[PDB]
């Protein structure tokens, strides 16, 4: 069912994740944890005290999808990823402890009918690593990606 779901996502915040690779988002699905940069780890730490969830929304670049959602369930705290051209490991030092709410994917193709009103009301799949979507959006989005049946929101529900 959705019952449990839609629990999860009432009155939440939510962010667009935007990984460079794979690797890390399978990392991230087997540790449960996520790092940012860190800009972006200011702006999830402040959600993170200021709203009953905070789902980050995950998407490899030129995936063309999204690898599922997750719940913060930390602040940032002080892995093994694999940084972009570039990209130092400083950079990535804020580690996050996330709860898996669904690890099935969503093609871009299945999410053209929802607009983010905080990026322009361009496309949901549209936007920069940690673009915040506006809570109809969302919720929308999240609803829209397969049941995940491998996983107990109980535990979740007992967090917040
Ligand atoms: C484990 N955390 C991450 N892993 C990877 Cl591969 N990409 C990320 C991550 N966080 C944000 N991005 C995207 C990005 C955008 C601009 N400059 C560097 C990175």
């Amino acid at each position: 069912g959705t019952s449990k779901l839609k629990y999860v996502l009432q009155d939440a915040r939510f962010f667009l994740i935007k990984s460079n690779n794979h690797e890390n988002v399978s990392l991230a699905k087997a540790k449960g944890v996520w790092s940012t940069l860190p800009v972006n780890e200011k702006k999830l730490n402040l959600a993170f005290r200021s709203a009953r969830s905070v789902i980050l929304i995950f998407s490899v670049r030129e995936s063309g999808k999204f690898q599922g959602f997750a719940r913060l369930s930390s602040e940032s705290h002080h892995i093994h990823w694999v940084l972009p051209a570039g990209m130092s490991a400083k950079m990535l030092g804020g580690v996050f402890k996330i709860d898996w709410i669904c690890r099935r994917e969503l093609p871009f193709t299945k999410s053209a009918h929802l607009t983010n009103p905080w990026n322009e009301h361009k496309p949901v799949k549209i936007g920069r690593d940690g673009q915040e979507i506006e809570l109809e959006c969302g919720t929308q989005l999240c609803l829209l990606f397969p049941p995940d049946e491998s996983i107990d929101l109980y535990q979740v529900i007992h967090k917040m």
